[PDB]
């Protein structure tokens, strides 16, 4: 249970960047290049994890504002996270793997995939309708080391 | 470099763009004006880019699971790279059969440009050309 660092890009080659201190999907070219989010992740035996950027600076979790199940970057260092305490678990999400590609499920929203719009710079959220083809939903996850 | 071209599929229909969306019909009057010729920069063997406006909008495919959709992104078509991960989405495969010819898009391989049997609605992508329901072969003329 260490911090490792990952790159991510979904199936349409999209990347991870801030965009007013929003989590966006989308394509990074010459200079900008530079602004690529790399995933830090500490795994929760056995096939869930702790997703966070900057070193594990911010987090990112799944929250449920009245009637709405909304992704979250909270300001919450990776390292005091635990797997054994209730209130983390809004933190955790369950890796799965098939074939080439990988999906992360929120393990306190279940049913909840993490997902990036077909469209470009639009914000990474949480999608219920995997399958439905409106976001994308796997991603090529890759230990940058 | 870029090549320019004229579009039409076996049912003569042509491609225009309304509300930005390129469609295909029947332009009549002075709306002939409206045909959209389409920018080539080809990649050996049989790859290519291909926009409109002069290079300055390009279609692509992006995908989500078992469904395609095409795009006409704002980019320069010489901005593109085929030595660029992230632009595959804008590369397809050109294959000619007789006087026709047809687009295959290498980020969708077995998604095929095509049209609608009927007039008016938005050129898309299909991966069943056989089953003739969507049209996949087009006239495509160099204008020289």
């Amino acid at each position: 249970s260490k911090m490792q660092a990952f790159r991510i890009w979904d199936v349409n080659q999209k990347t991870f960047y801030l965009r007013n201190n929003q989590l966006v999907a989308g394509y990074l070219q010459g200079p900008n290049v530079n602004l690529e989010e790399k995933i830090d992740v500490v795994p929760i035996e056995p096939h869930a994890l702790f997703l966070g950027i900057h070193g594990g600076k911010m987090c990112l979790s799944c929250v449920k504002s009245g009637d709405e199940t909304r992704l979250q970057l909270e300001a919450v260092n990776i390292t005091d996270l635990s797997e054994n305490r209730k209130q983390d678990k809004r933190f955790a999400f369950i890796r799965s793997d098939s074939g080439p590609t990988t999906s992360f499920e929120s393990a306190a929203c279940p049913g909840w995939f993490l997902c990036t719009a077909m469209e470009a710079d639009q914000p990474v959220s949480l999608t219920n309708m995997p399958d439905e083809g409106v976001m994308v939903t796997k991603f090529y996850f890759q230990e940058d080391e």
